[PDB]
């Protein structure tokens, strides 16, 4: 869903994302320390949104364009260069353009890059 949805004080629902508010930036609702950071029923309130599987991420060599109401105006962004393709998106350098990105890591320690189109 695109509406902001409330998880515990610290946490929020927001375009597929789940996102750390203290910390500025989306988590994989699969972070093994959500253990300790959110309470069972909280964990089972998440299980119930269908978000993003960031697994499904893996692949991708560009970074990743979303429809996003919301998500950007909780997390830290950077600028970064990429290649505009003339599919209008952005893809990684081997035309070029800034863009304010949010960055996020992966299980196996790639960084990704979450952009508003």
């Amino acid at each position: 869903s695109t509406e902001e949805e409330y998880v515990s004080p610290r946490f929020l629902v927001a375009d597929g994302f789940l996102i750390d508010l203290a910390e500025e930036k989306p988590i994989n609702p699969k972070d093994p320390r959500l253990l300790t950071l959110l309470k069972d029923h909280q964990r089972a309130m998440i299980d119930q949104m269908n978000l993003v599987k960031w697994n499904d991420f893996k692949k991708y060599q560009d970074p990743i364009p979303l429809k996003a109401k919301t998500l950007f105006k909780f997390c830290k962004q950077i600028k970064k260069k990429f290649l505009r393709g003339a599919d209008f998106k952005l893809h990684t350098l081997p035309m070029t353009v800034l863009a304010s990105c949010v960055p996020i890591l992966l299980d196996d320690q790639t960084v990704q890059y979450l952009y508003d189109d």
